[PDB]
């Protein structure tokens, strides 16, 4: 690389008052990754294709049609990649495991390649020291099953879910101890069935089909059986003797009201029950929002009482995936005609407040800089669903693929992002929220799913065209906070 590339950047020496010391006994800090984004070997190693296989297929959906077929290839550079976080200072790793990886038809046939490679990526984690964190699923589900039955939407999913996660806790978990089901249901379901941006790419206007009204919900509510019978597998067959924990891990964004009144107010508290209530109320309370139940109607499904208590109590912590806020306005009077889930939360979204922006932008046309959400987010679920244990289980931001190596390592502005917002996640803390891990989103600039490879998350600068690995001045950051 250019010699500016190696140029010492102050910042790094700028922990802010952050350290170790500065947090509970055992907190753990991590990065997260996923399958489909780092490991590479896609259509080998017996691996069954996924809905995103397909859906990548369709010319047009990625950036420049790139695929995740190799990415950053952690499927052979696995050891490089471990040292890496354990010469960062990192306690533990979050990845997940490709259910058709496993089972390329997604029930009955295991593949036992696949199998062995989950084996030798957490024995060698287990040798350098770094807890495994294994997430069950990350939008990867095998295409048959949506072949068969249209996967989500189909309650045949719950108990192929189920057979699915008690096989990998019957493999996996004399060393894993720490279990997620999904990461960010809510994801899967609106971004796969109310505007289609994701796989399956269903919506009302469609190619795929769908139905914008009704699918999300329906799909929502067999991902919170699926996990509950997923749980269900591991507290009686497996946890006591394993001696483990299980959760899901839950994205939040903060809703601020835009001003006081009570319209404003109220406008914050729907969306947060449509973003993160729809999952969470089942969840800790048993039920649904008391909003959504109201708006949606019919076009949500019901729990049985037996469904109920399943669900209910059925993670031992929570994730809570945050990474930005947004101003929330009432939008004035409802057309109640059913439009999609995102029309269901009728609110208004701001983005600045007297001429001043919410926060800086990062790469990502979602993603806006705002510390202070972070602390107002958990402090929020410390309040709402009595303490939980949690685990910030994401957090970062990204550059553009469209910077050299030289420039996108001193990536500064990254530096900032975490130094602010563990700050204001340590205040949370130190307010009495149960926070017990972090996780960096991410560790190596990955294949970022729509976005392809024009956007860069990691701490660590990956060139494509070698694949080389080169540790931005955040990593360096991570490394003097943690020692
Ligand atoms: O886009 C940022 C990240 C949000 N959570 C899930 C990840 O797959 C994603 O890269």
């Amino acid at each position: 690389a250019a010699p500016f590339t190696y140029w010492l950047n102050p910042e790094i020496y700028d922990a802010g008052g952050l350290s170790r010391r500065a947090f509970p006994e055992g907190f753990v800090f991590g990065t997260a990754a996923s399958a489909y984004q780092v490991e590479g070997m896609a259509k080998q190693g017996g691996r069954g294709p996924s809905i995103w296989d397909a859906f990548i297929e369709k010319p047009g959906t990625i950036p420049n049609n790139a695929t995740a077929d190799v990415t950053v290839d952690e499927y052979h550079r696995y050891k490089e990649d471990v040292n890496i976080m354990k010469n960062m200072g990192f306690d533990a790793y979050r990845f997940s495991i490709s259910w058709s990886r496993i089972f390329p038809n997604g029930t009955g046939m295991v593949n036992q390649e696949g199998v062995d490679y989950y084996n030798r990526l957490i024995d060698y984690m287990v040798k350098k020291g770094i807890k495994p964190y294994a997430n069950l699923y990350h939008y990867d589900l095998p295409l048959a099953l949506h072949e068969q039955y249209l996967g989500w939407l189909s309650p045949n999913i719950v108990e192929a879910f189920a057979d699915y996660a008690d096989f990998c806790f019957q493999t996996f978990g004399d060393r894993v101890k720490d279990w997620f089901t999904f990461n960010e249901p809510r994801c899967v379901a609106a971004l796969g069935y109310d505007n289609g941006f994701h796989a399956p790419g269903r919506c009302s206007g469609c190619d795929a089909g769908g139905n914008s009204t009704t699918e999300p919900y329906l799909a929502a509510h067999h991902l919170i059986l699926s996990h509950a019978a997923a749980v269900k597998r591991y507290r009686e067959k497996y946890q006591l003797y394993q001696k483990g924990r299980i959760g899901i891990l839950l994205d939040f964004v903060w809703y601020e009201p835009f001003s006081d009144s009570n319209a404003d107010r109220a406008a914050a508290q729907r969306a947060r029950d449509f973003h993160l209530g729809w999952f969470l109320d089942p969840i800790i309370h048993g039920r649904y929002p008391y909003s959504m139940l109201e708006i949606v109607k019919d076009r949500m499904p019901t729990f049985s009482d037996e469904e109920s208590r399943m669900v209910k109590d059925s993670i031992d912590y929570v994730g809570i995936n945050h990474y930005t806020s947004f101003y929330m306005k009432d939008p004035g009077p409802w057309n109640l005609t059913p439009t999609s889930y995102q029309d269901d939360w009728h609110v208004g979204f701001a983005y600045e407040r007297n001429g001043v922006p919410i926060g800086a932008q990062a790469n990502s046309y979602w993603l806006y800089i705002v510390p202070w959400g972070i602390n107002k987010a958990v402090t929020y679920v410390k309040e709402t669903y009595g303490n939980p244990t949690m685990i910030l289980s994401e957090n970062g931001m990204d550059q553009p693929g469209n910077v050299s190596i030289t420039q996108g390592v001193h990536d500064t502005v990254r530096i900032r992002y975490y130094r602010n917002y563990i700050t204001e996640l340590k205040k949370a803390i130190d307010d009495g929220a149960k926070v017990i891990g972090y996780f960096a989103w991410s560790l190596l600039d990955n294949f970022e799913w729509r976005l392809g490879y024009t956007s860069r998350f990691g701490i660590v600068y990956v060139d494509y065209k070698t694949l080389k690995r080169y540790p931005k001045d955040s990593a360096f950051w991570f490394k003097n906070m943690l020692s």
